[PDB]
């Protein structure tokens, strides 16, 4: 779906930006920085879940260069490591999605922690 | 929630990028440039619909300068005009959503044309 490799880069960056913004709204409630509203949390979680399925589809062959990319070469040269990182994130987001549907603060908070750990674990190995 | 103007600008840009990509996938089918797959068209339409509701929430006061923005000052000095352009888009996206639900190629093609017109109409007045 990307005509030029720059397109894949801008797409994945864009998806990550939207994920970070909506995930951050949920995290703010989990951290007690904003009052908890289960409906609003659920809406933001649903968006995170939808968006989470997008960026990791945009690291195809030849999408490694330029356009302000912060993807490390290891994304392509340690593809197994990158896939493990992606799968850990998908598993955490599944739990987050389930938590959003229950409206249980504790379950949401636990899943925010797991999800955030997956963001960081991938970035440590694969993002500048 | 945007902490600084840069955050609003990056968010809206990011959402428009994702919108353009998924909309373009549908458009390619409608224009007779790719085979028609109604399920895939519906999935991309549903994403467009979800996404369409995001960027126009990120043009608050003071988000008019810097950070690579291409928003024209008229976004804020003709707020009613910008809102009219946004509402025209939203109405077109409603029709695109309806078309995704039916799977009707002709209805999808009509809605792609209308939606595209709404992108262009807003850009002509409000985007550098
Ligand atoms: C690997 C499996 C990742 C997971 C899981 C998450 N992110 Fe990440 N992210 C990853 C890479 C390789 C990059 C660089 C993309 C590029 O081509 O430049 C990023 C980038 C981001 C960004 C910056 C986007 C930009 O500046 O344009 C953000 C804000 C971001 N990622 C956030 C983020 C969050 C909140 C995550 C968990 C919910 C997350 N990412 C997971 C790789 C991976
Ligand atoms: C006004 C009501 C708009 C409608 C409807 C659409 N877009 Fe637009 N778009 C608009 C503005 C004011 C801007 C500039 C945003 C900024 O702060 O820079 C944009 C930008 C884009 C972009 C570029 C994004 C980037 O990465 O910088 C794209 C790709 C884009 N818009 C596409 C697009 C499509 C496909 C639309 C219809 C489906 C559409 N936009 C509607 C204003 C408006």
């Amino acid at each position: 779906q990307f005509q030029k490799p720059g397109d894949a880069i801008e797409y994945r960056q864009s998806a990550f930006t939207l994920i970070a913004n909506h995930f951050g709204r949920v995290a703010a409630m989990a951290q007690g920085k904003a009052p908890f509203d289960a409906k609003v949390a659920a809406e933001n979680i649903a968006l995170v879940s939808t968006l989470s399925k997008l960026p990791l589809t945009a690291f195809g062959p030849g999408t490694d260069k330029g356009h302000g990319t912060e993807a490390k070469p290891a994304v392509w040269s340690d593809a197994a490591g990158f896939k493990a990182a992606a799968d850990k994130f998908a598993a955490a987001v599944d739990k987050l999605d389930a938590a959003g549907k229950t409206g249980d603060f504790a379950q949401i908070k636990a899943a925010v922690g797991e999800t955030g750990g997956a963001c960081k674990g991938c970035h440590d190995k694969f993002k500048e």
